[PDB]
């Protein structure tokens, strides 16, 4: 997160850290046994870390659970990043509480202007690298489709939306990938891609979760 703020320990209870000996992506807990992340975060040997604040220190509240299955969307395209969504089934159910809780799936898509909270342990620098120990937060609005497509002509599909600031200075960045974009208590987006980070006129692009609710539900029901 570039230009964001320190969330506060356990203030984003649905936020998970995907770990493989180091933090490589974020995710969202949608129930006691399932996490939603980005398809581009896929890899074997994923350990899901819940209840985390400082990812480099054991402080209490953490629950480390191995991924049982990682289900990348069947139509995911790695070149266009279309359908950049993945479900991860936990080997065992997480212990839900005040520090570890699931986020609701939306029943309808969010409109331009809606303010959302984006969080993650990704790079905090637009130019260079600087990874935080603790979770960073950023409130950003969903942009109009017209502004999104004019920023990335020919690259925005119906399963993507832009959120952020055209002036630059505030944006999600690498490391935040797979993480949540929550608006009004509902998971509306997943950190997907963009050009650089917090660059002027190059806002972040996110996976439009409302287009996948039926898929998520049907997949979870059959697994
Ligand atoms: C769809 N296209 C083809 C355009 C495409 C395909 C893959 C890609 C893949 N490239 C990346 O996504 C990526 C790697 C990376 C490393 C650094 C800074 C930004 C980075 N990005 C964008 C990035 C990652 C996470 C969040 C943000 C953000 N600024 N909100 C930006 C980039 C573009
Ligand atoms: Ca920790």
């Amino acid at each position: 997160i570039v230009g964001g703020y320190t969330c506060g320990a356990n203030t984003v209870p649905y936020q998970v850290s995907l770990n493989s000996g180091y933090h490589f992506c974020g995710g969202s807990l949608i129930n006691s046994q399932w996490v939603v992340s980005a398809a581009h975060c896929y890899k074997s040997g994923i350990q899901v870390r819940l209840g985390e604040d400082n990812i480099n220190v054991v402080e209490g509240n953490e629950q480390f659970i191995s991924a049982s299955k990682s289900i990348v969307h069947p139509s995911y395209n790695s070149n266009t990043l279309n359908n950049d969504i993945m479900l991860i089934k936990l080997k065992s159910a997480a212990s839900l509480n005040s520090r570890v809780a699931s986020i609701s799936l939306p029943t309808s898509c969010a409109s331009a202007g809606t303010q959302c909270l984006i969080s993650g342990w990704g790079n905090t620098k637009s130019s260079g690298t600087s990874y935080p120990d603790v979770l960073k937060c950023l409130k950003a609005p969903i942009l109009s489709d017209s502004s999104c497509k004019s920023a990335y002509p020919g690259q925005i599909t119906s399963n993507m939306f832009c959120a952020g600031y055209l002036e630059g200075g505030k944006d999600s960045c690498q490391g935040d990938s797979g993480g949540p974009v929550v608006c009004s208590g509902k998971l509306q987006g997943i950190v997907s891609w963009g050009s650089g980070c917090a660059q002027k006129n190059k806002p972040g692009v996110y996976t439009k979760v409302c287009n996948y609710v039926s898929w998520i539900k049907q997949t979870i029901a059959s697994n």
